[PDB]
């Protein structure tokens, strides 16, 4: 019998994990969908819970030996409801979805028939692929393959959801399901208006709270559970848990449908097999923490840090999509600054500032993203405050200046020409990038980081 | 800053995990889809890899900061190919699927249009729900909602796939995709015959090797890659890795279709979002082990142990479906013994023997399965040999005798009647169950268990 | 062998036809979709052409004996092209559709896949039901069952197609097909604007000219063939042919599609069997006449007569949707007059004036149509001129006044209670209706009626 | 205005009808689906009923109105029920379908959802295309586009429907609708066995009696109304009416569905616009005649004539599919004679014998049909008896002999080369064809032909 540790069993994987750990510690991790989960969550996820098959629901399993798995799943469900301040007679929860996308697809499967109509926020306006996405030449999202999705849009001149136009187009298109929630929407959502619009056409109403779940849990943002029928979420991002998903649903019939029975059946036996109990373990851990005063303080700090960063970017004369943010993220419209997000993302990454390019309202080309998305959750977890997020803004500004300089110096007009130029060993702004990286890492490495 | 460990942060979850670890340790785990993953796999799965967003493929991501994630995913893909002895110019692999069910649904999304025709082994005859399942009342599986599935069946008198009838029904139904592979099939599959049948109608041909992947990697069973276009698998079960999935595909065009592009696009952006890099890390670890001489020895012992158990059960005059097994599992037809699998499963579980009820070909009641499925992988991993599996058969036989005695003594005629009776504190065979449990636990606890 | 004439073979059917001759002679037929076909058409329709099976296309049939049927179909195609002034190198035609709805469904089948998206004018705004129609809880049109339809609407303040809103909703919905044409639209269509909008989303563009085909043939209205890809039509309404349909199509590839082969294959073998050669014979007859100067004079009289009626109704203080008409019909909004179209239709019918109740923009419910649709083609065929159409307006006005008086005598608010009151044998406005009927019949019986 | 007769209005169309009348008079019309309708039917179809409006789109249901009452339609319905010996409390009928194929499609639309499963007799084994047909390359029938069709087949050794295999394949495929009836099946149908099989999967059961309706009305063949839920038919073929269709249905709920409401709504407004009252007029006329003793004698003569022909063809050493016929047609397997149906059909057409090439069970390709379909109804209508049908068999045999001689003179295998050879002005078997044609026409012209 041999059961070596990772350093003994697999030096290459061990080494790679160590490099990634090294990278996380010294980088400014500004991806709005990333966080740093706890040592406790990691210990539950890296446990023997992975070994068990438990298809079905607690007390209602296909296989034997599930006494402790059932205790865990019941505990996890109770903590999910408690974290979002829900009465268990009004709301149920399924904690088995493997991720945010499968959670959404299970909802669609539960309440819609194939080719039924869905409306969600348009992808280039801050939406998520799983709410539907079609190009001129293909159905890109599985949502747009199996269902008939039509987007609603921001007023491109403002960067806020055009509720009046949604009202008009919903009346014409007659969706069965309207989805609120977004991947890159910097403002809070008018949930009352979504309800009015859904009722106008007898639609189901869902909130995908993946990006804002912890802010909702901490009552920093408005509560979608006051207005919607169904709520989906990832358990990573805002909630700072393991990689997984959850679906919350009203237990009272909605449009004559028992959502509990429909959603549970869609998850299993509909779409998934055995639950990932190791993940469910981690989720229960994170949901306990979600109820704590420290988590509430953390989420308020998230929004204060994003505000500090936004204000300083604006002082450097950047334009923000929608003019600001009410949440954990900001979208910088780089077009007025004379550059795009693809170019800026690469230079910033080379200096250990990690974020992503993001499309901006008005972008001519989907293949050239006009902006960058920046989030505060991950570095807020590490204990950075408002002053440090102002420094982050200055470091970003320095990075964008380097990117602008690199753009002018590259002869080629194409994004790929920019990439070849910056990655070449004769790249002439290497020392400016190193100087920036030195400052970035000098900030990041002053702070602890959670994990095993 | 506070980053307590699990015992400190969440005593309730910590205690549950300890109880589950110990239950696994003192039980005979005979669920054919269960195994005990390694310490090294758990270490990778419980690492900081969980923190990274990396939508896309290596070298082509939608976020910064992916240097090390890309190294890991490339390593994982190259190990997957090596474990199955595949030339990378002819075979590709996607290691992102979240589990076996999403792996399969991604394949269907890649190569089929909604409502295209699929044939898989019937669920009551050892098939998996993800290959399609409909009752008289409804479409149960997502596969049967979004696609048009029609089963192929065993010859009910032999328990072997009725290849002649599949030939005839494929010619009539004209499936776009034929699926080989099963959850509870005790024999090797005639892949050459599947290729003949697929070609007769121009169908794509897939193998779902979830239950047999390790046996294939070790060359104990026949290689499906000699005959099929696409192979899907869970990474847990036979491969003894983390909970996840993989899809392998030919890189030469099949029926005019670029499978690489189709399958990769179906996984992302089609159906999933960010890959679970912690799982991918664990997968890379298990795929290294899968190539080792010890893994080959293990897989040969799995088959030898199943054979030792089967033969001893036959000495106790149990009937096996198909007359035996070529693999890691056996199906006991309990009907001639005068009992069903639902009843036997529960008593065995009370005695710390975990297996599952299973439908037998010819079962009249879908609700009341006539058999049990027993697998050797998990206890083989702990180091049990043929003598010990012979003792397992005796203990099972002892449990079935208790179950028969229990079935006789309960007045109630339904399964739920049997359950209430066996769980009553005045249950008259409790001492027989406890005595059996002592013997079971006295055997199990002689062997170590892997994991952290 | 006996082959009696109808009067001997079937006295009851002969009697029914004689009654119908009487009804046609005595009545003012103002149903905008009705007309009177010629004796010559009727003699072709009532011939031995009905005996022949001729599946396929001329010179390419699946039945022998089709030399003369081939002759006829080619002649019919030649005449259809000449009647609409079309270059046969640029346009083809299929003359086999059995009616307008199946003609439209054949087009959809040819160029779309099931559940592809279609936009047509909303039924309650005077659209054709076969362009798509769904209520709050059912898909009523087959078009809306098999395809995904979303309407476009009139500007309610002008009664004209809201082209600006169509431009916006098309961009969001992304129809594969946009349909122009209407059952109750009193204006010509901006084909250039439809082309612009279609091109903005890469849609096919079709005109359904069923109601206006003769006006188009006579160059009274704009030519859709200057801008659209596909034109469908009935043969009975405006062309004064037999009951049937035709589909015209570009012969140059449109969006990579050979419309000729696609359309021909959808008609047969896709949706229909053997062509109705008696109908095709009658159609050929009417298409000869459609080229004549007298047909052109007739179509100009149609519009002049509608103008005369429209102007006199406005003198009687009726509101017309869109303030008038460019074509053969008026849509009268009766809401300001204090009564609905269902009550008025019935009273007018009792007085031998046949027309249709019709929804009007701004109506709350389809159950209470606010208007009546009135058309000049049928009575223009009989020889009525502008002065006689002014007299018709006066007669309609008398009928509306009787309806208002009747309404005041009915206790209920339900349309059924009105119907019961006005049909009751002692209905106290019987003398008024009788007096109006005498005026109506005294106008009608001054004019002959074509036919055998 | 003018109202010229056809000879004056359109001498070209008049000349074509003159030619077709002569062709019908001079030829042996042996197409099994053809017949000669009566003068009385033609007089009704060629009447002012074409200008009658009964109902039109959008229809009374749209406005929430009552059932439309029409004297001619009611008469037609009463006569249809009477002709088939049906109790009107148990059966209803819709007489509005425009032909057989749209009648069938309306049934599917009424009782099925898109992509629901249908089984019908395979096209190459004598099925009808509207029951479903797909090649390896494409969905040819609209039925197979909008629904999921799977065929059932004949036992190729007997030429009879393989009821045992249908039982098996229905249990696997689980159709929602099973269709009985055929275009080229020479035997009666075991309706009791279809009912048994339909009930085994909870399927609706329909009979398409288009080819055999008159034999059913006359009690020559078994009554499908004893067993099925729905019966469709053409009105032209066996009933000898105008070109049209009908749908009969049970009035008691079937599988919880009100068939009356469903079917009526699918026909109109679902799939068609207003009824064709001229056709309904002709239908009423033929349904009166269908109740007469003379019609019953006629239908018995149809069977006797087919038997005389069949027996004489066997004397000439032709093989008949199924070894004979119970009905109005025979399917001759020409493979033992060394020639295909396409070549034979052509030569026979040249000698004024009109019939159809037809696939034979066991043919390798649909591109080379192995047989010919020959029917007695049309020439039976003209007054031919058994002796004359024996002469017809002799004349067919002469034409087959000519075809074989022609085949030997042609260089190569391509049917086009055969066609060019036989149509060449100096075709060297022209005198043999002319001598046969003279015999054919000398027989045909002894008999009158019905019609105006």
């Amino acid at each position: 019998f041999l059961d070596y540790g990772l350093s003994e069993a697999d030096p290459d994987v061990h080494a790679i994990i160590n490099k990634e750990k090294d990278r996380q510690f010294r980088s400014l991790e500004l991806i709005a969908s990333e966080n740093f989960t706890s040592k406790a969550v990691m210990e539950a996820v890296g446990s023997c819970l992975t070994n068990k098959y438990s298809e079905g629901l607690p007390g209602k399993r296909y296989y034997g030996g599930n006494e402790h798995i059932d205790e865990l799943e019941i505990l996890c469900q109770q903590r999910a409801l408690a974290a979002f301040h829900l009465d268990g007679d009004k709301w149920g929860v399924n904690v088995q979805p493997l991720s945010g996308s499968p959670a959404n697809f299970a909802v669609y499967t539960a309440i819609l028939k194939p080719h039924d109509r869905i409306m969600g926020l348009d992808l280039p306006h801050g939406g998520h692929l799983s709410h539907g996405f079609m190009t001129a030449k293909r159905r890109v999202s599985g949502t747009s393959i199996y269902f008939e999705s039509m987007p609603y849009r921001l007023d491109e001149s403002t960067g806020v959801i055009d509720y009046d136009m949604l009202e008009k187009t919903a009346a014409l298109f007659r969706p069965k399901l309207i989805i609120a929630g977004a991947s890159a929407y910097p403002r809070d959502i008018d949930y009352a208006r979504f309800r009015k619009i859904a009722d106008s056409v007898g639609a189901f109403l869902m909130m995908d709270m993946a990006h804002v779940s912890g802010l909702i849990a901490a009552s920093v943002l408005a509560d979608p559970f006051e207005f919607v029928d169904i709520v989906t979420t990832t358990t990573h991002k805002s909630l700072r848990g393991p990689r997984g998903g959850m679906i919350f649903f009203k237990k009272d019939a909605v449009h004559g449908v028992d959502l509990e029975s429909a959603i549970n059946n869609a998850v299993f036996p509909g779409l998934q097999g055995g639950p990932h109990n190791h993940t469910i373990g981690g989720l229960a851990v994170c949901l306990k923490y979600a109820q704590s005063p420290d988590f509430k303080n953390y989420q308020n700090q998230v929004v204060a840090n994003c505000r500090a960063l936004a204000n300083r970017l604006v002082e450097h004369e950047y334009k923000l999509v929608s003019g600001g943010s009410d949440n954990h993220l900001v979208l910088v419209d780089l077009r007025p600054s004379g550059i795009d997000g693809a170019r800026v993302e690469k230079i910033l990454d080379m200096a250990s500032i990690t974020l992503n390019k993001n499309s901006v309202p008005g972008d001519k080309s989907a293949l050239v993203p006009g902006g960058i998305r920046i989030g505060s959750p991950a570095m807020t977890t590490r204990g950075l405050g408002e002053k440090e997020f102002e420094l982050i803004a200055d470091l970003i500004h320095e990075g964008v200046r380097i990117s602008l300089e690199a753009k002018s110096l590259v002869s080629g007009t194409k994004v790929q020409d920019f990439l070849n130029f910056v990655l070449a060993p004769e790249f002439p702004l290497g020392d400016k990038v190193s100087n920036l990286r030195r400052k970035v890492e000098a900030l990041a490495t002053q702070y602890p980081i959670p994990g095993v």
